[PDB]
């Protein structure tokens, strides 16, 4: 009920470190260690106290909600070569490798998509030491003549100079590389002690170089997890970004105003002009973390340098990694195109050069299956992308996709791959949906009785008579854009009062052209403003805006520009009376930048409505994308005042300036068919 | 009864466009119309199937519970000149033509004006198509040239030329009008195309001009309405406008408040300034259907206007018809007496000009037996209007109007007038009488058990130490005035609060009628009220109204005003706190609705008691008329505030102000010998 | 403010054809107006207090009309018997009005109750002060300076 929001709070009140599934391939690699005394033997025999309980009837390991033997082989032969060194509990290995003989012909049958890290590289390092004990296993195999022969055709191409002088990503999987040096390569480590944040790449060196200061990397893991080891630790800032990236896309984050910035507190201290990574103590950066942080650092309003992308592109090619090539997966280029829209005109042109890459990169790849990822599997990854390419940030309502994000999100039925596949429950649950399919569902419930209540007032106050062809389609259109922006149950008085004066100014806009302007109108028009009920805290200064609005028609008598943008000054000034909020009076730049914001908001809709008249004449395109090349810069200049804290006017009045003008950008970018779908999706058809 | 209480709901929510009987004369006019697709027989064979198989073996056609051959010859002679003409089952032609020629002698001695509309002009239209078949038709009858003389006087009462400049109501029976210009007719039809919305016009249309649009109308009401033609379709603004007039007059409408709101809006969706017809799209409109729905909509807080009644004032006259001055029935003028009872002083005086007409129109024809009802046969014409005219709206109680209403309605016991004696089955069903009279029957036990329940309270509380004149008449009349305004069973509790605390104020009146007041009585009477059924939910609430009332007995002592101007505010102050509903703080007009209301009722009953202190004193009627014309004007504004839709004050808190002065306005206009004739009816002489 | 103007304007059409004057609600136009310019909101969250603010307008409005036919007969004196009798009906309606404003066992604030006293005292004094005297009061209080 309400405690589901409490449970995520207590799952966020205690953020120490990551929630990752405990792995088994490196559990054999840590359990294969002699004691420093040597009498105790294995160092942490809790690993044996974990394996003989975490097991299924075929003796197998891992993907207990799936089936993939290509990783499961790497935990079924590793667990038995750890079971014959100390040579305890020989009861289920002889059946646990006998099942592999049943499926030693099921090896080469998985697709090109699932090729794990260390596959042709780190797996033959298991096999030649498996036969060090010479257990009953088919060594040669005609299916294995790919990982055998093209072992070298993966590794002999990289030079031994660049791996003995320069730090690159090959320090994670290092068992496949042999005859290396330890004394000259020990100054190119990670910061906490690891070799690229993987304990196997410590344990491959702890056997030759017993670095006691690196023993405390593993000893700290078996103390914190109380036995057992996962494949990657730590994941502190990988945890933080994927927490909040789900939260604002799901739409439950607005209860957590204390907590949401607290993650952003840890990022702004560790932000650098070079980049950031999965953990903080890793040198080799990438593209994902620099990009997706910037879309979340800038959004809540922290000034963040937009020049970090200059490292991660070269020669007109935006690479996924520093110093190493990539067959470009979608999971960089999705969120790289997402942060390619929050731009300011004062920024560097590298942000311009990114979106001219990804749109050329993602438009063509929609037909064939090149949009798949080699590192994930989930319910709908590409379905989000086709929405993001055609619905930009400038015209998206903040409610339409929040309904659609439910229809694309699997939850904890989605698995990440690595060396060993795993899940993340501080990140994905079946509970974030339970919070979302509770509060959004009753919001969908509690708002459709409001339009039921908003119906009859329109049909009783004598105003429905004239205007359009039918009242009902204008009634549901005017409440959609007036409630998709403000969606919480405490500001309904602003919400419904918006939608009323929305329907007031347009049926009288219809009435003036039907008589030909205000030259031959005789009925008094300042008395229609009283059909809104009298309240004391609101309706005093409300009527002052309608009076000053009336003379814009006498101003636009015999002058042939459109009259849409000045009607936005109705909405942007009436609504704040329903919030009872002045500007802060005594501060003159507060007086200034409100007026500076009022001008540009009135200036978008002159450009937009003239475009709609220019396009519906069937005129050519080389002028109507010029209007798109004219309002692309008056949209981003609107953002710099909103996002950056340009003066001390409180944020509450600043969302609404953007909340009105995005709605007018939405009407002029959706055909009259496709909004009638979105009305039918988010309002009526209930979730569960 | 849940079969019947929901049974009205399930029947009155399946409202199509009415349910009326199949005609026997218009169905004859469409049966002779053949196919047009190169066929052999009729276009509509299932209408002649309804002709063949419905018939009652007495020989005639028409209605079942009436024998007026003024209807039957239109139902026989037109019907038998069709199926013989198509030569389809002429076996039953002699079956019908046998009994006519020896029973058509009764046509000579008929009644003057129980004749069908357009009977005297459509029967000579049958003669040229009867001698087309030339059966043994005895034309020798004095009802033949005497209507020929009326026919050529109807070729002298209708004009040819000026008729095309404006439509008139004779387009419902236009078979007596032939050989005219038809492209001048084409711009004189409604959007159904059928002239005066009647199917008989289109039979003449397919002799000249094969328009598709006058065909699909007739084809849809046979092929989708399952054979046979009605007399006028549709009937949507007659079946909704009268069923709300009938069901609310029963008084059992309280269980249907979800439903009466909707059909009233379809009245308002069809609201026009030039009136409301018997159908939705008629190009001609009446006054009686106009000035009835006007009255009902004002009685439910809607926004109406009586400025639309300058369109039937015939220079100080009124008529049912728009252009002609024919002698009408009483029910146009009966309805305009109902609507001119209540008004607001911001209007035209046309309702004054009509009420001085509608009294003086009905004043003489009450005194004689001139109760001619030309368009409706019903049970009790003069006795109902004798209740309506000889009892005013200011003293019209909601229960001495429903107890009398179980006397005049029959349900199936009516028959309606059109071109065919037809019937309705929706609002002319007596199935409600198995419910509503049983609702009064369980109402009668719902008031009987508290007759004795307030007898024993008068003894056990012992108020007879200063009781007064006569208990059993005055305990009853206090409960007559308390049960004649609140009778819903969920609110049966606070009704007993009314009749109880009223007599307490009558008791201390009989204490202070002769002992002066506070200057001779040291009696406290503070906690002496608390012999009432008393809760802590009335923790102080009765005491502050009490001592303020005794302060009026203190202050107005040795004055000469009425000491019932304080009792009137006291009762509703007592009634509401028994019912337990509070006002909000709200805006300033909300108490301004309150504080202007309580001045009006404190002025009227103080004014009203002057007349009771004048009639028995026997003074001049100039003072009587100058105490009546003043007390009517205080009423005429007062009724607006209790009957608006714009009231911020709560709904049921409003009409309680109306109810208590209604009892004050009643008993000043009645005698004790007319009052027992109401007491023995609504309490003692039960139904059934 | 302007609804009380609208409530005063609709009360014109109440006595549009009647024989009364507009004085019995001109004060209600003014006793409401001091609460506006001043923001003095009433607390009707309790039932007996709203029963008193309604009752406070009961006393004033009858006085204003009983003074109205007083002064229009005062210029005439067509019934000199009732001239010394209308005002002996008036005073014992003032006698109860000046009770409830002066007393304190109510729940209304102190400063807003004498506003009821302030309107009728401005109203009653000009009914008893001749036009020869109302000017002779003004000059020697507000124009002819002290010290």
């Amino acid at each position: 009920t309400t405690t589901m929001i409490d449970g995520i709070r207590t799952a966020l009140r205690s953020i120490g470190e990551g929630e990752i599934s405990i792995s088994a391939y490196d559990t054999s690699l840590v359990a294969l260690l002699k004691r420093l005394d040597g009498g105790d033997g294995p160092q942490f025999p809790s690993t044996i106290d974990w394996i003989v309980q975490n097991q299924l009837p075929d003796g197998s390991w891992g993907d207990a909600s799936f089936f993939m033997m290509g990783d499961r082989i790497m935990s079924t032969l590793a667990c038995v070569v750890a079971l014959k060194s100390w040579n305890i509990h020989t009861d289920k290995c002889e059946r646990g490798l006998l099942f592999i003989q049943e499926n030693m012909w099921r090896l080469a049958h998985e697709e090109e998509d699932w090729m794990l890290v260390g596959f042709e590289i780190a797996l033959p390092s298991l096999l030649d030491m498996a036969k060090d004990l010479d257990l009953d296993i088919p060594y040669d195999e005609p299916a294995l003549k790919a990982i055998y022969a093209e072992r070298e055709r993966k590794l002999a191409k990289i030079p031994r100079d660049v791996l003995h002088s320069m730090p690159t990503t090959l320090l994670h999987s290092l068992e496949g590389m042999v005859d290396l040096d330890w004394e000259k390569l020990l100054k190119l480590r990670c910061l906490d002690g690891s070799f690229h944040c993987s304990p196997a790449s410590t344990a491959t060196a702890f056997q030759q170089t017993g670095d006691q200061k690196c023993f405390e990397y593993l000893d700290g893991i078996v103390k914190k997890f109380n036995g057992g080891v996962p494949c990657i630790y730590p994941l502190d800032v990988y945890e933080r970004l994927w927490a909040v990236d789900r939260l604002t896309r799901l739409g439950i984050s607005r209860h957590f105003t204390s907590e949401i910035e607290d993650c952003l507190d840890y990022i702004f201290r560790n932000w650098t002009p070079d980049g950031l990574a999965h953990t903080k103590n890793c040198p080799v950066k990438d593209i994902d973390d620099t990009a997706m942080g910037f879309r979340l650092l800038r959004l809540y309003g922290y000034q963040v340098d937009p020049c970090v992308l200059k490292k991660f592109e070269k020669d007109g090619k935006f690479f996924c990694l520093h110093g190493e090539s990539n067959p470009s997966s979608v999971t960089p280029m999705y969120n790289t195109y997402r942060a390619s829209q929050l731009k300011f005109p004062g920024d560097d042109g590298v942000l311009g050069r990114a979106e001219v890459f990804c749109r050329s990169f993602l438009q063509d790849r929609r037909g064939s299956n090149r949009m798949k990822d080699k590192w994930a599997i989930a319910k709908d990854i590409p379905g989000e992308v086709e929405y993001a390419m055609d619905y930009p940030w400038k015209a998206s309502l903040p409610r339409i996709e929040t309904r659609l994000y439910l229809d694309q999100y699997g939850g904890s039925g989605d698995v990440w791959i690595g060396k060993v596949l795993h899940r993340m429950t501080l990140f994905c649950n079946d509970l974030y949906l339970k919070a979302a399919k509770a509060d959004f569902s009753n919001f969908q419930k509690e708002c459709r009785v409001e339009l039921n209540g908003l119906r009859r007032w329109y049909l009783r106050s004598n105003l429905e008579k004239f205007g359009g062809t039918d009242p009902q389609t204008t009634l549901m259109t005017s409440y959609f854009l007036a409630s998709a922006n403000i969606f919480e149950a405490n500001r309904a008085a602003e919400r419904l009062g918006w939608a009323r004066v929305a329907l007031l100014a347009d049926a009288v806009s219809s009435h003036f052209r039907r008589i030909g302007g205000p030259k031959n109108s005789t009925s008094n028009l300042e008395e229609l403003i009283s059909l809104v009920p009298f309240d004391d805290a609101y309706s005093g200064s409300l009527r002052e805006a309608w009076k000053q609005w009336l003379m814009a028609w006498t101003a636009k008598e015999s002058s042939q520009e459109s009259i849409e943008g000045d009607t936005a000054i109705l909405l942007v000034r009436a609504i704040e009376i329903f919030g009872g909020r002045h500007v802060l009076t005594g501060q003159r730049p507060d007086l200034w930048e409100y007026s500076q914001l009022e001008q540009l908001t009135s200036s978008i809709c002159c450009k937009l409505s003239r475009r709609v008249l220019a396009q519906e004449n069937g005129e050519s395109t080389e002028k109507v994308e010029e209007i798109d090349q004219q309002v692309d810069l008056e949209m981003q200049e609107l953002t710099r005042r909103v996002l950056q804290g340009c003066s001390a006017i409180n944020r509450l009045t600043r969302e609404t300036f953007l909340h009105v003008v995005k709605s007018f950008c939405y009407v002029a970018y959706c055909s009259p068919e496709t909004i009638d779908s979105h009305i039918d999706k988010v309002i009526f058809q209930d979730v569960i």
